[PDB]
């Protein structure tokens, strides 16, 4: 219980960084200083992972020739196929992801360390890479061969294209790039943490994604979006919208929907995704979930008075026709820009993230020959 | 209001409270569980020891049979994994592929996300036994020979021994590889302890936490080791040349490879293992080498002599330089499945805060304007 | 006789076993046995009931294999 | 030629590069390895120099065969 002690390293800092700041009293989330707001109505996922990796928003040639890097990257060896040919049918997708993730290290992790070069390789591939081998299980399990990119389309749109094997509404290829921007970065978060102590010991890259995988994937941090689909239907109607809610007021100790809500209140990203879903359903029609959804936020306005950015995203992502069980994976897709800005960080200057403990246990014990205890 | 206070790499900071594991440093003393390392490795196995961190209690012999017997169970894994392995390239990292074998492990288990206690036995007992298997599989994979089954007659260490080179073991030299796994079980909040941890928190699968883990293990500065120390002794290449050469690097260009001010207590232990083997089972010129260099290196460094050891009597054993941080892992498995389970019972997520050496209010920039 | 016969033909051939393997995971197990008994077939599909012996091998290794 | 360039391809764990119709032999040799297709003048380059390396009289190889 030591003053010292705080559980969970809670308003310790770990790092100095200047990739992202978060104030969770007031909305204010900034990629570099710049307001998320400004970034979504004008800019595209790769320009915003090129400001998050390297501090500065790209000129066009630089982005030109960032996108046509992650183009030929973009493909995936016969090798890391046919693994995943061999994963099973009913294997969980971000546990796929994460062995997929370290897979491609033992192609591409011979380095060149102290190499700028190297920096730049590995995001290229790490950025074009982890769509398309998403994608790829999706299509595999069901016995289906995977869907190979097409160089025409952007990043947004192959990945649906690769999912769907359909040419994505250009319209709705932009909302997708947008909620990936949203969720591309969000200071100290586990899975950055993860991926920083993964590189203070100075391991491959591809090793750091894969360990920041596996800690998204757990469900407090992991994706809660399946679960607002799940209860939406549960509500079968429009219709006893009300009398759902009143009978969870009743509750078993649950929090979900950014719950944890490090930010105290109104997370900046959910009040642009639900403005996205709008746009989109507008044009491409309403599911009866989604007035269920709008009838939700409807009741939430008196739990609002008084003190779901997931669950906007899931909402988002099933018109889109992304599959509940790739939501975790496609969170994956977009937080890879902010776990590589922060590889890069550590690696400028690192010490290895080595902690202390404050022993609760004995001392001077002897070793007892068995005997029953 | 008041001074805030940053220390780099979470350095002295604690994060968690613990009953497995103690390291004083100074008094140079390791415990797991209250029990001296010295204590263990002369009189405990490596799966005794193993329950002793993750259950906390030493074991009754009903309690460890049943965990031998759980252990012989499930040491074989299954031909996907396998065929999963065939498909990695052979001239891969063997550490980057352990991170995927296990990875994979969650994909055909963890269809539990049970609370029972079943569960953390279950992937226990999983873990444990199929990561020694998985490792013998890629060094054989990687050269085109099939992987070699495990023996139910051989105990843990010996068989994966046995996996690694077909041959049974010696008796003595199994003792001795068992003794070193139990040295390298649990040694506090490690880099890939603490990953673990963190990635423990989030309440993914275990699997997947010991994957994290393996990745944190792999990098040089934690968990990297050896290979480079044999790699020196190589180079020196004579007992004549050790006096010279030494000199040459203290002159200049720096050693390879200290947690602590005193000696590590597991070096000590190694070290009379090390002898041991080589006086049983043939010195070879590289151990005499070694012999030079720590005497001569003892005047000088009157030092940087911790657990160089283990690439010595890992080598004598015949496991290749590529595995010997996976030897590790196989060992420090027992420790991160322990902080597992300790992590869970009050599991607060691990959500630090930043210092923000950056701008505020800046405006985004058309592109044209450059 | 027919019991050693039965005994000798119970293994199956490698291709098969690669064939089930390249079979859904999820895929129902019945309509698994009709893919392999037809498959049992390639290999062996040969002769006429003249031969009394053709009737007798067919017995055996389908009594053993499925 | 298409098989000395498939291994090339599989050694690296890259699929390997079907033959282009359109390209004559050389090029498609290049294109095989290198996925680009070759500039014409060396196209015709690599096409004269297979041909002073097709035939050199009774010599080891041309024995074994
Ligand atoms: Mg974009
Ligand atoms: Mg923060
Ligand atoms: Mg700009
Ligand atoms: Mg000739």
């Amino acid at each position: 219980a030591v003053s010292e002690f705080r559980p969970g390293l809670e308003g310790v800092p770990a790092t100095l960084s200047s990739i992202s700041f978060v104030d969770g009293q007031r909305g204010v989330l900034e990629y570099r200083g710049i307001s998320i707001e400004q970034l979504a109505q004008q800019s595209s996922f790769l320009e915003t992972a090129y400001l998050l990796i390297w501090g500065h928003l790209p000129t066009q040639q630089e982005l030109t020739e960032f996108e046509h890097e992650i183009r030929y990257h973009r493909r995936i060896k016969f090798r890391i196929r046919d693994m995943m040919k061999c994963f099973p049918d009913s294997g969980h997708p971000m546990d796929a992801l994460q062995a997929s993730a370290a897979a491609l290290g033992l192609f591409y992790s011979r380095r060149a360390l102290d190499d700028p070069e190297y920096i730049r390789a590995a995001v290229v591939r790490l950025l074009a890479k982890i769509p398309t081998m998403v994608a790829a299980f999706q299509l595999i399990r069901k016995g289906n061969d995977p869907i190979q990119p097409r160089d025409e389309l952007d990043y947004a749109a192959n990945f649906l294209y690769m999912l769907t094997e359909r040419e994505p509404d250009p319209v709705a290829a932009r909302i997708f790039d947008i909620c990936l921007t949203l969720h591309a970065e969000h200071t100290i978060n586990a899975s950055t943490f993860s991926a920083m102590v993964t590189a203070s010991t100075l391991t491959d890259p591809y090793a750091v994604v894969a360990s920041a995988v596996g800690t998204l994937a757990g469900p407090l941090h992991g994706g809660a979006n399946e679960e607002v689909l799940d209860m939406l239907e549960a509500i079968g109607s429009v219709e006893n919208v009300e009398p759902y809610l009143d009978h969870c007021i009743a509750t078993k100790t649950r929090i979900m929907g950014f719950g944890h809500r490090v930010y105290k209140v109104k997370d900046p990203r959910a009040v642009i995704l639900q403005n996205l879903a709008e746009q989109l359903f507008d044009i491409f029609g309403h599911d009866p979930y989604y007035e269920i959804a709008v009838a939700v936020e409807k009741a939430a306005a008196e739990r609002l008075s008084h003190k779901n950015v997931d669950f906007y995203s899931g909402l988002v992502y099933r018109k889109l026709g992304i599959p509940s069980d790739l939501f975790t994976p496609v969170f994956a897709i977009a937080r890879v820009a902010g776990w590589l800005a922060h590889w890069k960080e550590q690696l400028n200057e690192n010490r290895i993230f080595r902690p202390t403990q404050i022993y609760t246990g004995s001392h001077n014990l002897d070793y007892t020959p068995i005997a029953d205890r």
